[PDB]
């Protein structure tokens, strides 16, 4: 059986799972031009596309999360709400506001 095709399932599995190109490049150990080139090919077939659900990631208080947490302002959610949203118990949340330089409790 093919070996190069095997890894293709892993690299693509990450992107569709919710991983940025910059990260996928490291995981797959490929170049930005190599990984991205695969995504465009997979999405065209529907390998990475049409995939949703719940999956853990190694991203916390990231630029992407900071934009999602702010939602608590529009929805009016509380610290207990954002906790379940970001997927953190409470400690992490403290770092979000703290690191931001705002007030919290």
């Amino acid at each position: 059986m093919p070996s190069v095709n095997d890894s293709l399932d892993i690299v693509e599995k990450l992107y569709k799972d919710g991983v940025p190109v910059k990260e996928i490049a490291k995981r797959s150990n490929n170049s930005m031009s190599t990984v991205y080139k695969a995504l465009e090919k997979l999405e065209a077939m529907g390998r990475i596309k049409r995939r949703k659900g719940r999956y853990r990631q190694h991203r916390r208080l990231t630029e992407e999360e900071l934009a999602t947490i702010r939602e608590l302002y529009l929805k009016g959610a509380t610290v207990y709400e954002i906790a379940r949203q970001l997927g953190r118990p409470e400690s992490t949340i403290y770092y979000a506001l703290k690191k931001l330089g705002l007030k919290l409790e």
